[PDB]
Parts: structure tokens; sequence; C-alpha cells
């Protein structure tokens, strides 16, 4: 059979906040010069020393519209020539946008714990972002449904490249909760819940690339709890599917790891 | 100090391992391939770093062959004396599930082997639900590996409370180790240890260095989840905010991006 399809997921690159732990959200920092370095050795890596990626399988690129994500795909897609980049769809998506803060942005942890606090919530257990959202930003619904709008778009392209017999990597540069959140509904983490309110109906218009089939879910996943993982500022992690089959999404433990051929 | 690791390596191919035979207790050996596959893929994490080997500590090695032949190509890069710093520890706690009736078949054949016997009429068979006919249980695989990821745990917050780096690696096989896994962040269920199996000692290693974690409960899986590992394939467990005590899946394996 052609490759079993990936869904290749990068975070963005150092930014003045991601260093200090600020939360960011819709702030639209740049990478710092440092974080420029890191996802330009970050390509270097995966497609000239390593070979991780093969531009050759790399169908499409979704971004969050955010600038330190597209600084992001620019600096990762460096290594490759302009034949290469010309057969490669990128398509800007508001659905993987990082969580909405709300009051939360550009705050640290503890600070949102102690503003909590002073506001009398949580006093019967911690706050927890995966279960109780940001005051004035993303419920932890809101954020599901949209990441699971994102992954049916994917998911949908995979099973069409597929039944051409293509190989078919999509890329997907985002954000740390965000990418967190879509690695963990991808293989079935958190809980289905039915699309019955308008918002869960909806077509928010997202993006505009008329080459992606929009899907109209029945049923989206969404957390009530911290899936419990680590991705690094310009960390890659990798999803794809057992036994050739779009119907049984999976995690890959070696994220982009493979062993050198021969 | 840097946060400990946990890196989990499945075993190089075998002849099995290539059909999808179900290779549990069965001590095949590397395949010539397979041998070449670990010698490039320790080349790779230590020569061209994603391991460093004055930060390995400890490695754990099931006592089957093909892991204990992974182990030995993989180190190959290292020097006598960086070995020399590392402890190499077989635990039978790491073994491959066992597979009972199921050993050297394919999925398809297990399928049809227990739908003739009058199983699984109402919903399909799943290993990590329902184990093996006359094999492991999903409840004494989870048991075990607990036990495992315990002990792991305890040295790291030792040689964390020493200020000291600490990769500790396993060496294992397929359904082991996404289980490990899956465990180590907390997936699955939590069980109190109760029965005379939960509660017992079976002596799976000997070396003393390694202090035993006694369990009162442990964890277990009840459903797939839903991992991918290669033969070869290389995962990292870690842990949130430097903390022992927050386990976590680093969704990166071993990659990280090359330093300034």
């Amino acid at each position: 059979p052609s490759l079993t399809p990936r869904c290749i997921i990068v975070r963005h690159g150092q930014t003045e906040w991601s260093k200090s732990g600020q939360y960011t959200g819709l702030t639209d920092l740049p990478l710092t010069p440092y974080g420029e370095g890191q996802m330009l050795r970050t390509g270097e890596s995966v497609f000239r020393n390593n070979q991780f990626l093969n531009p050759d399988n790399i169908t499409y690129i979704f971004t969050s519209p955010r600038l330190r994500a597209r600084q992001t795909v620019d600096l990762v897609l460096k290594p490759l020539s302009d034949e290469q980049r010309a057969k490669i769809r990128v398509v800007v998506d508001d659905d993987l946008r990082e969580w909405e803060y709300g009051d939360y942005e550009g705050m640290l942890t503890r600070e949102i714990i102690e503003l909590r606090k002073s506001r009398g919530l949580d006093k019967e257990r911690p706050w927890n972002i995966w279960r109780d959202g940001c005051e004035n930003g993303e419920t932890t619904q809101q954020i599901g449904l949209r990441l699971s709008r994102a992954i049916a778009r994917i998911q949908n392209l995979h099973r069409k490249h597929q039944s051409e017999g293509r190989a078919s990597d999509i890329m997907v540069f985002a954000h740390g909760h965000a990418l967190r959140y879509f690695a963990a509904i991808w293989f079935g983490l958190g809980v289905q819940k039915k699309c019955e309110t308008i918002e869960e109906i909806q077509n928010v218009k997202s993006y505009d690339d008329d080459t992606v089939p929009y899907v109209k879910l029945e049923s989206y996943r969404h957390l009530v709890d911290n899936p419990c993982f680590l991705l690094d500022a310009g960390g890659i992690g990798v999803l794809s599917y057992a036994h050739h089959n779009i119907d049984e999404p999976a995690l890959e433990l070696a994220g982009p790891f493979v062993s050198p051929p021969e």
C-alpha cells in the first residue's frame, strides 16, 4: 500500500512570552531572533540532516493565522526549492488559533491562580484550563469543537489522498495548548459530544481555500482534564493511523523520529 | 538539573515482527536487517545528539534476546568508559504480553480461532481489554509494568534530588511499551492491590542498586490506547514542571531542535 498518511504538528518557535511563560493567545507576537534561528535549524534537521520529512510527500500545510505560526512555516520550509514549495498548499485556518485566554492574556499561571482566588474561585479544587477554560475567553468545549472541525478536514484530505494511492503528510503549525489538545482528541482522548446547538452546527468560515472541503460535524470531541503532554517551542509531533485505516487514528510515540534507512 | 526522562525503545526487526506474527515468550533473534537497523538508530541518536551518554543512568531491558541485542547495538557509539558508568538491568516485568494460545499467530488468525471457539459474538476481541487465552490478562500486564514504572520514577526522584540529569532507557516490545507509555501519563484505571498476585514480590530482576517499590495500587488499561511504535522506534516519557508527580508524554519522541 501507499505510505500511511500523517499529520505533523509543529509548535511555533520562541517569542518574548513563550520564554517567560506568559500566556500568548490572540496577542500577535513575532518570533524572537533566537526563535527564528531555532526554526531555521529545525527545518534543516527535518529535511536536510535527518530527512524525517520528504517534501514530495507533503500535500498541505495548515497554519494558525498568528504571525509567529506563519513565520515558523516559512523558516521550516527554507531548505525546499521554489518548485517543491509550488507543490504544497498552505492554508491559514482560524480554527487552529491558540486557546483564547480572555482575562488571562499575558499572565503567568501563578498570576492567573491568584487573580481567580481574589475573585472567589477555585475554593473546592484548583483551576484546570482543560476543564474550566478562561474567564472572558474560550471554554474547553469551544476549543474542542473548532479543533475537531480542523481534524475532520485533514482526515478527509488524507482519505482522498490514500484513495489516489498518494502519500500525504499534512502539517499543522500552531500553538502549545491548541496542539496538545489537537493531539489528544486525534487519538480519542476526552469525550464525544453530539453537535446540537447553533454554535456546534454553524460554519464559521474559518479558512478560505476552496480546495479543502468543509466537513459538517455530527459530533465532536473535547477534553475535560489535562492530557498530560509535553511539547516545547519548535517541537514536532506526529499523528497517524493504525492498519492503514483512516478510521483508526493513532498517536506516533516516536514523534518524527524514524530509523535511518538501509 | 535537566528534567528526568524515560526513553522507550522497541527492539529491531525479527522474522515475526516483519510478518505481523505475535512474538511473546518465543526468543527470536534480530534479523540481519534488524541488526543494521539498530546500529543505525544508535548512530542517529548519539552521533548524527538526541541522547547524551553522560546523562544516561540506567538501562532496563526485557530478558528476551531481541531486546538485549538491541541494547548492545544502540550503545555501540559509546566508549567503554561511558558504558562503565551506565547500569544495565534485566527485568522480567518488561517482557512482552504473554500471548498464550496466540503465540506466533497473526491478528486475523486469532480472530478466526476465537470465532471458531464461540467467542466475540457481541463485540470484537480487544487485547487491551480481554487479554489472551492461556496468556496474560490486561490486569496482569498492567500490574508488572506499574511495578517497573514505580522503580524507574523512584530512581528519577533520587537522581533529581542529587541535582543529576537522569535518562533511563527501557528496551522492550511493542504491546508492552505502548502499554507502559499509556499508564505512565495516566490512561486506564487505578486498581488497589488486593489479591495474592497483586500484592506479591515476584523477584523479576536482580540488581540491589534498584530499590523495589511495593505497590498499594497499580494502573491497567481497559481499551486500546491508540499508539504507534514501529520496530526500532523510540518514545520519550517525562514530567511536567520538573515534578516527578506530574508524569507526561513527550509528543516529540526523542526529537529536539538542534541547539544554537
